[PDB]
């Protein structure tokens, strides 16, 4: 484990956290510089954690390369702290919620279809996100979507939408999550495609929240019965298909992420 985090570990006098900076009860965002021996001093975002399996984390998320999946800049052990390039436009479900942003429907379309590439990249890889939504996704000064997950630090800000499991302790977003998982627990690549139809949803309403007059413990019986999220006003006709086909009650009728890019993009560019 030692020999195989050293590309991943960063030195403590080459990062410079200013504690003064906060950018966001599990942990704090700061900015940072980060001191590259090999070339320009990188402005970056540091959150500190409040162990074995978080440097097999770090060791996963430095393997990533994608336009439109967050990349780790590395850990700094010495509380651990974990080293990200800094997103100007923070993340995307309050970018698109801000009243003094106007994107057009075409953009909001085009910030679905750049989550699908990223997610197209990782399920390639057997990567199973198990936290995909808009408040998870994040956005650079050139606009480009980046997949991440933001882990434990936004739970408590995020306490409407999260529950956390008695046994097992897990990460538990109830109104993003897929029939079988609400039953079973057990997260899949087809699991990650509901929750990409949620995501949708979201894009295409400019961050409402789901099922606003559904109470937690009876979304269960109300996706049983059939029923699902409605179509929100500007959302195109075929793009609310491919909607209800990430909300199939069998994981394997859902569409693959490869599907979805190719079915996005026909929507996105044609008339
Ligand atoms: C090493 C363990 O951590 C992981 C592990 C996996 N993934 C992961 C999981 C699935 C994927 F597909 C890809 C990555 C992560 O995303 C993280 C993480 O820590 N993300 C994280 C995100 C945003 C943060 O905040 C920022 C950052 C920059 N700019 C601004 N403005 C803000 Cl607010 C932040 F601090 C930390």
């Amino acid at each position: 484990l030692v020999q195989a985090v050293q590309h991943v570990v960063i030195g403590p006098s080459s990062l410079i956290v200013h504690f003064n900076e906060v950018i966001g009860h599990f942990g704090c965002v700061y900015h940072g510089t980060l001191l590259d021996n090999d070339g320009k001093k990188i402005h970056c975002a540091v959150k500190s954690l409040n162990v074995s399996q978080f440097l097999t984390e770090g060791i996963i998320m430095k393997d990533f390369s994608h336009p439109n999946v967050l990349s780790l800049l590395g850990i700094c052990l010495r509380s651990p702290l974990v080293v990200l390039p800094y997103m100007k436009h923070g993340d995307l479900r309050n970018f698109i919620r801000n009243e003094t942003h106007n994107p057009t429907v075409k953009d909001l379309i085009g910030f679905g279809l750049q989550v699908a590439k990223g997610m197209k990249y990782l399920a390639s890889k057997k990567f199973v996100h198990r936290d995909l939504a808009a408040r998870n996704c994040m956005l650079d000064e050139k606009f480009t979507v980046k997949v991440a997950d933001f882990g434990l630090a936004r739970v408590m800000y995020d306490k409407e939408y999260y529950s956390v499991h008695n046994k097992t302790g897990a990460k538990l977003p109830v109104k993003w999550m897929a029939l079988e998982s609400l039953q079973t627990q057990k997260f899949t690549t087809k699991s990650d495609v509901w929750s990409f139809g949620v995501l949708l949803w979201e894009l295409m309403t400019r961050g409402a929240p789901p099922y606003p007059d559904v109470n937690t413990f009876d979304i269960t019986v109300y996706l049983l019965q059939g029923r699902r999220l409605l179509q929100p006003e500007y959302c195109p006709d075929p793009l609310y298909e491919v909607m209800l086909k990430c909300w199939h009650p069998k994981a394997e009728m859902r569409p693959s992420f490869s599907e979805l890019v190719s079915r996005i993009s026909a929507i996105f560019s044609t008339f």
